[PDB]
Order: structure tokens, then sequence, then C-alpha cells
């Protein structure tokens, strides 16, 4: 089984290639990591396995989901610290994904009922609805397009949250730059209609993510930084005229950062375009991005045991992260190794607040 050969991710010796994909579950009540989270992660932690946390707020403005954890307060750091500890006692490596939704938010999720922030004032269309804290769905509002001063503050929010994660004992962080969220809103030319140094050209659209990655690499070291992108996805009206060129331009920026830092990023994490909330065209994009990036490649989005094995065997990826099957199979690593039957997942408790139901009461074998 290719998925169970060891893999060296920077300074981390992983014993297998099955990765817990980052997944918002909304159990971190009031944006504070809860003991529920620690049981949840401990359930899935394996000796030599890599875990990525649910997206985590870098600022009071970066939320667009209910009860998602933050890591911008010391209270959050201390509660995160207790979760990182039980993960490490199981022998796993854990990154914290840093997440700013940008315009994928609502007045209800913003301090003082303010507008969400973004690269543009273009709102997400009425094709998409936002889950509300009471379980209904709301209308995405028109965002505020931020200037370059505020952009630098957001970059610093990323840098401070990156240090706080280390303080909490995380092995590293992942920059969430995918899925139509704040960084994607700058990357994709379907969203970024700016006329300043952050918009227009492809280089300009790439400036935000480059600066975010540079700041966190400066902060904690390139080998503790992962980057997630999704140059082609159907999510929150996040489209580009030339997804593959956008992908390649991001990858070149990352290669350049690695050479100048003199160290490799922890990894590049890329969402398969088939994933939602032509086939060869989609596999083309993934292998084209992988072949272009100097370092470790995690693929994600609709993978199964079979698709995961082939991905590693065929050289398409170094690591494979699983999402939904990890929600419902806490010992998913164990099950993949044994090729044991997997347990179904219940979408309806993906985003509910219960600390047990649909969260930690999925059984082992
Ligand atoms: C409930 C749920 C929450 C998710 N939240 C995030 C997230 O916070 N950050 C992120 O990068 N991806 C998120 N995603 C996507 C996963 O990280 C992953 O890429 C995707 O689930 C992989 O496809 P799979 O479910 O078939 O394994 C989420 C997916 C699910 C099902
Ligand atoms: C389809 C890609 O978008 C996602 O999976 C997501 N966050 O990144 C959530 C919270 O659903």
């Amino acid at each position: 089984n290719p998925l169970f050969s060891p893999y060296k991710m920077g300074k981390f010796n992983l014993s297998h290639r099955v990765v817990l994909a980052p997944m918002t579950r909304c159990r971190a009540l009031n944006n504070i990591p809860q003991a529920a989270l620690g049981e949840y992660y401990e359930q899935r932690a394996t000796a030599g396995g890599f875990l990525i946390t649910e997206g985590t707020m870098i600022s009071p403005t970066s939320a667009g989901f209910p009860h998602v954890p933050g890591i911008f307060t010391k209270e959050q750091v201390r509660e995160w610290k207790k979760i990182v500890d039980v993960v490490h006692a199981k022998g796993a490596v854990i990154f914290c994904q840093l997440w700013h939704v940008g315009r994928a938010s609502h007045e209800v999720y913003q301090p003082a009922g303010a507008a969400p922030i973004s690269s543009t004032e273009k709102p997400i269309s009425n094709r998409w609805r936002i889950l509300m804290p009471d379980g209904t769905h709301g209308i995405y509002p028109k965002p505020r397009a931020i200037g370059t001063y505020e952009i630098s503050q957001v970059v610093e929010d990323y840098r401070r949250s990156a240090l706080n994660a280390i303080e909490a004992g995380f092995d590293g962080i992942e920059i969430h730059g995918a899925h139509g969220y704040l960084i994607d809103q700058f990357l994709k030319d379907g969203i970024n209609d700016r006329t300043d140094e952050y918009g227009g050209s492809l280089a300009n659209r790439c400036k935000f993510i480059t600066q975010v990655v540079q700041a966190v690499v400066s902060a904690i070291g390139a080998d503790r930084v992962g980057v997630r992108v999704s140059p082609a996805i159907d999510h929150l009206d996040a489209m580009d005229s030339n997804p593959l060129s956008l992908g390649l331009a991001v990858v070149e920026r990352l290669n350049k950062i690695q050479l100048h830092s003199g160290s490799k990023l922890a990894y590049l994490h890329v969402t398969q375009p088939r994933y939602v909330a032509s086939e060869e065209e989609e596999a083309r994009l993934m292998r084209t991005l992988r072949n272009a990036y100097q370092g470790t490649f995690i693929c994600s989005g609709g993978y199964t045991r079979e698709l995961g094995i082939e991905a590693v065997a065929q050289g398409d990826a170094d690591l494979v992260s699983y999402g939904r099957l990890f929600i419902s199979n806490p010992d998913l690593v164990m099950r993949i190794k044994l090729n044991a039957p997997l347990n179904k997942y219940n979408r309806k408790t993906f985003y509910t607040q219960d600390p047990v139901v649909g969260y930690t009461d999925y059984p082992f074998l």
C-alpha cells in the first residue's frame, strides 16, 4: 500500500500519507476551542499521522461560520494548547489552518454588524446562501473593499496568528488561500476588480497571497507553513478566466519564496476541481500544478481509498487528505490500512454545535 510508506515533510517524519483535511465543524463555542475539539482530534490522531485543523480565525472579522475557533486571543491559545497536547500524546503532527472568509460572511458574524471585508464590493450572488447561527440561511451582503493599509494589517493578523499557533504548540500552520475566501477573492479575476497594486494583472492578484505566505514564513519558518489553493472550484462565485495560469503563477511565487528563504514550505495543498459543498481537464490541472511546484503536494477533494492509493502510486501527490470520510471514521487511517468498510457520514451534523452527536460518537471498528 503506497499510502503507508513513510514520508518526510520537512522536519516531520510522517508514518503514513493519510491526512486529516481541514474541516469547519462549528463546535468551538463562542470561537473558543472546546474540550469537544480535543476529543475529536485525539480520536483521529495516529502515530506519525498529519492532522490539519478546521479553519481558524485570525481576527474578529475573519469569521463567516458560527462557533469556529480563533487563535488571535490568549484565551484561544491556552485552550488550543490543551488540544495540541492530546494530539501530540498520540504521536501525530498537527497544523492550524488560518482562515479569513472575507466576503463569505454576514452582518451577524461581524463585530458591530459591520460589512465583511474583501478585495471588491461585489457580493456573492443569490445562488449561494450562508448558514446562520440559528440554522436558517441568510443572504451574503455587499463587502467593503479594503485599501492597502488594511491589507497590511490583515497580513499582520496572519503573522500574529502564526506565532500564536506555535505558542499553542502547533507543529505549523496552513494558509487557507482557497475556496473563494479572503485570499481567493484577491487571486481570482472573477472577483478581484481592483485597479490598484493588488488587482488588474495576474502578478497583482498574486501579491496578497505572496505577502501573507512571506510574513508567516518569516514568522515561524518556511518548513512550518503550508499553503492551500483551489485555482478551479465551484464555490462562492470564485472563478478565474484562466485557472491553470493562476495556479501556475501562485506556484512560481511559492517556489521563489522557498529559494529566497533557503527552505522548503511544508507543502502545497490543492483542491481537486470536482469537489463542491471534463475529468481529464481536472486531473490535468492537478498534475500540472504538482509537476511545477518544488516540494510536497497534498491533494484533496473527493478522494477514496482507491483514488488515494493511485494518487501516491502514480506520483500525482505525496500526501492525500480526507474530509468527509474522516468525519464519520475516526480510525480512517486504520480502516484504509486494513481496507475495512467505512462508516457513512451525516451531513446534517457537519455544522451543528453538539459536542458529541455527529462529532465524537462515530464508532471505531
Ligand atoms: C464539513 C466540512 C468542513 C470543511 N471545512 C473546511 C475548512 O475549514 N478549510 C478547508 O480548507 N476545507 C474545508 N472543507 C474541505 C476539506 O478540507 C476537504 O478538502 C474536502 O472535504 C475533501 O473532500 P472529501 O470530503 O471527499 O474527503 C470542509 C469540508 C467539509 C465536509
Ligand atoms: C467546497 C470548498 O469549500 C469548503 O469546503 C469549505 N471551506 O473551505 C466549507 C466550510 O464548506
